[PDB]
């Protein structure tokens, strides 16, 4: 990716609060794109970065984008790269308190905060539009994920919530709202 667009992931992950927004202004793409897969809404979620989630979300981000990285193995012989680089990359410049042996292939920014286990993260992506009814690749969704405490309770509540809504065929109603 360009300049900016590689600056605002970096501070994504960061938690650069000031920076963010600096590179948004100047034309940053809000849905930035790791070369190895991942935006800035998700790298943003797996760290709790739940200020830069809300700034992001603002911008226009979507929600519901799904990461192309899956294993460090495979995604090493997809890029034809050697998985030693793949993997420092995705602990230096992601998070490095994932699983090196799974995949992750379609997580959204709401699977990655819910594995964060963070209320508040999970909660700014909900109010932000996220689906939490869509799986990532391995047919799992976001409450599949959590562990039990505020995080699966919100999430329970939000899925039946989002359930209605989408029988009802009133989603966008709500989205347009508060």
């Amino acid at each position: 990716p360009s300049n900016k667009d590689a600056a605002l992931l970096e501070a994504a992950r960061a938690n650069n609060m000031q920076e963010v927004s600096r590179l948004l202004s100047e034309g940053a793409d809000v849905n930035a794109k790791h070369r190895l897969g991942w935006t800035a809404l998700m790298v943003a979620a797996i760290n709790r970065n739940n200020s830069v989630v809300q700034v992001l979300l603002a911008a226009g981000a979507d929600p519901n984008l799904g990461d192309d990285f899956s294993s460090v193995y495979k995604t090493a012989k997809e890029q034809g790269i050697h998985s030693l680089e793949v993997l420092i990359t995705r602990e230096d410049d992601f998070n490095n308190r994932l699983n090196n042996r799974a995949s992750f292939k379609g997580c959204t920014a709401l699977h990655y905060a819910v594995l964060a286990d963070d209320y508040r993260t999970v909660k700014e992506l909900l109010d932000g539009g996220a689906n939490p009814l869509q799986r990532n690749e391995m047919g799992h969704t976001p409450l599949d994920y959590a562990r039990e405490g505020e995080v699966m309770k919100l999430l329970r509540t939000s899925e039946a919530k989002y359930q209605e809504k989408q029988r009802k065929r009133e989603l966008e109603h709500h989205h347009h709202h508060h």
